């Protein structure tokens, strides 16, 4: 298939306001690269969006949604 450089991307579904404690702010309509995941829900990714400084912190996965980077054309609305 393909194996080189590709991490787990997540699409923000709800804006978030990182407190500060190694937290990362999430914005609706942005992209983040999952680097670390916790069994609590806090995920440590890096905002893959233009930013003064590479955004990286711990944020709730409940604010983002996995883009399921492992599929071949989400089937469903078949044609024939």
């Amino acid at each position: 298939g393909s194996s080189g450089s590709s991490g787990e991307i997540a699409q923000v579904t709800s804006a978030y306001v990182a407190s500060g404690s190694e937290q990362l702010s999430l914005a609706p309509g942005q992209l983040i690269l999952i680097l670390k995941k916790n069994t609590s829900g806090w995920w440590q990714g890096e905002l893959q969006a233009r930013g003064k400084k590479r955004q990286k912190g711990w944020f709730p996965a409940s604010h983002v949604k996995l883009l399921g980077p492992s599929s071949e054309r989400a089937s469903g609305p078949s044609s024939g």
